[PDB]
């Protein structure tokens, strides 16, 4: 029973692969307000004289709204990444399965990390760096929910699986804060 | 008859209006290069991760390539700028009103200034900056011509007018050659 989170060389891997697909939005974006920026302040600069360099920040700016868009796409899928989090981690492992007490509780524990597993991701069309970082960490979630609910079918395991898990933890929440970072970035960038 | 570059303050006014709008192309065109290339390369620097950026380049382009179109339709009408003077001057006043015999001669003369009178320009679609400039200089010799061709109904006359636009043409080459040099930068301007 590995938990990739609970070793701190994979954990920074991720959160250093967040901070990149973070970061890079921030940089291209800036990139792309340049030169669109660049584009303006030339056809301005010549507004008189040379009429036919109006026809170009137009198509400038049609690109720079369809890039902004790609951006919060981006952001809304590291937003459900964050949710998702919560779900797996404080919902389901602590919310259940280290308070499993009857049938009708594991009834819940087992599915729930189920779901979990069977639930995928919209990628980010145009962006498949955004799309493979975060489907690897929305991945990692799956496969631990997966493992976790195999090893039921008790309050022996669970002790076992409570303290093997803990580790992990530390690891998700370095990884949302990550995420959440990023996600709050986003919205502070037409700015 | 006043000769609008028989004076050598007008001269470089539009001496300094060509220059103008040779400096203005190659500013510009570089201005979109610089544009252009920035695009291009922003595009490289997130290839793998960020598939949308791609968009943008060939909208720069294909933009960039119009613009090429509109200079070098520019210098066009800046070497029929060069070769009307050449007509004006060399062909007409000195080659045929300077040496002015007989009435078979001068019914060439006064009718070869007419049919230099009777020309217009081609405008520069775009570029109304060039448009403007070089229409001033084309209708200076059309006015010129007229004014010349109605001081005609003689060998008295004529040294008066030889005399009267001998500093012109000091102006005129003065002129031709700027548009000249207009007109050698637009071809160089891709390198
Ligand atoms: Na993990
Ligand atoms: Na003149």
């Amino acid at each position: 029973i590995d938990f990739p989170f609970a070793h701190e060389d994979v954990v920074q891997k991720t959160v250093d692969d967040v901070r990149t697909l973070s970061n890079m939005s921030a940089a291209a974006d800036q990139g792309v307000h340049d030169v669109n920026h660049s584009s303006k302040t030339l056809a301005e600069r010549y507004k008189d004289d040379i009429t036919a360099l109006a026809v170009l920040p137009p198509r400038v700016d049609e690109f720079a709204k369809s890039f902004n868009d790609i951006l919060w796409a981006g952001r809304t899928s590291a937003t459900h990444g964050v949710s998702r989090i919560t779900d797996f981690v404080d919902v389901t492992v602590v919310g259940i399965v280290e308070d499993i007490k009857t049938p009708e509780d594991r009834d819940e524990a087992v599915i729930e990390l189920n779901a979990i597993a069977g639930q995928k991701s919209k990628p980010v069309d145009g962006f498949p760096g955004a799309t493979r970082r975060l489907d690897g960490i929305w991945n990692t979630s799956s496969t631990d929910a997966a493992n976790i609910a195999k090893v039921l079918a008790i309050e022996k395991t669970v002790k076992e699986l409570t303290t093997a898990f803990s580790p992990a933890k530390a690891g998700y929440k370095k990884v949302q804060e990550a995420l959440r970072a990023y996600a709050s970035s986003i919205t502070k960038l037409a700015a």
